[PDB]
């Protein structure tokens, strides 16, 4: 780990000297991280100049789709690891130093990202209701270190039997700082609150 | 999943082990546990009465390179020097976390916490201390002299796993040490 704080404070001061703010997304596979992601880029793309890390395994429609909006983007090699750490996008920071935004999509697991720092501004950690109604208090380390947490899918929540005011609960309970937002992108539901969110930490 | 590839190594262990007859201990916890110092003196009391071979991720040394845990396949390469071994003793990465997911192929998993990491480490990590088949709080007599709470701590490993064995120990005054024993003995 001490290597790791060493290239996080460089690639933190690096985000600090291009003003670029970097989000580390944090959730399981299947959580829909990539899709937020793409949702973001095709909302605000516009007005906001945009780059993607992603560090899950990503299919080439969907990489085909993010880059389709001349979106600087890549596949994050994380070999052997079961998460991102600050050496991994060290070299490749630089590429993005034109990004007011950076979004960091982690490996898709909800144990190993906890103890390292990427050098992120703020960290995401995404939950779809598909993943269980107590996931979040299986997994309070992850939990704990968000910013903003997302309960994502929530229009299935009925259809899966999963209780989402239970998942939001125990949240709140495991990191009452952290701002939570109920999410389907399908619906709609909870998407304005997190481009606000993006909007808070850009201005 | 992306265990896939961990746990069809994890199953080729599982095997090795099984038809070796060579019984394997995962054993977690912090980088100051205290892991190396109870293989060392479990070899010197019962490494007369059975082969162990030893496996350190902190008798050989296992290089995790870039990970934060061990995993199927760093220990897939060594297992045929130890298949004439009756215990194999892996001792796992100074780290509460990343283990959690991988399962190595072992028999039986342990997670050693000193008195000196706080009394809330384990409530902090229930993760962990969920997949124990034994939990040991060591270094016990510095309990006090610390302000460490251990009955707290042996209530919050009871709730968070019931089923576990616990043992306080302490390797200055051979306290519980020898339950320790008792339960590789088994
Ligand atoms: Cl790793």
């Amino acid at each position: 780990l001490a290597e790791n704080k060493r290239l996080a404070e460089k690639n933190r001061e690096a985000l600090r000297e291009s003003g670029t703010v970097a989000v580390n997304i944090m959730g399981a596979i299947g959580s829909g991280k990539t899709l937020l992601i793409e949702r973001t880029i095709e909302r605000i793309g516009n007005e906001v100049k945009i780059g993607a890390m992603l560090g899950d395994v990503v299919s080439k429609a969907d990489y085909e789709r993010v880059r389709r909006f001349g979106i600087k983007a890549e596949a994050i090699s994380t070999g052997k690891e079961c998460h991102l750490d600050a050496h991994m996008i060290y070299h490749r920071l630089k590429k993005f130093s034109d990004c007011d935004l950076l979004l960091i999509e982690n490996v898709g697991n909800l144990i190993c990202p906890v103890d390292f720092d990427l050098g992120e501004n703020y960290r995401v950690v995404m939950v779809s209701v598909t993943e269980g109604d107590d996931v979040v208090e299986k997994h309070p380390e992850i939990f704990r270190v968000a910013d903003l947490i997302v309960i994502n899918k929530v229009a299935l929540a009925e259809a899966v039997g999963a209780d989402v005011e239970k998942m939001k609960a125990d949240a709140k309970l495991i990191n009452p700082r952290a701002k939570i937002i109920e999410m389907d992108l399908k619906t709609g539901k909870g998407f304005e609150e997190w481009i606000d969110f993006l909007r808070g930490i850009l201005n």
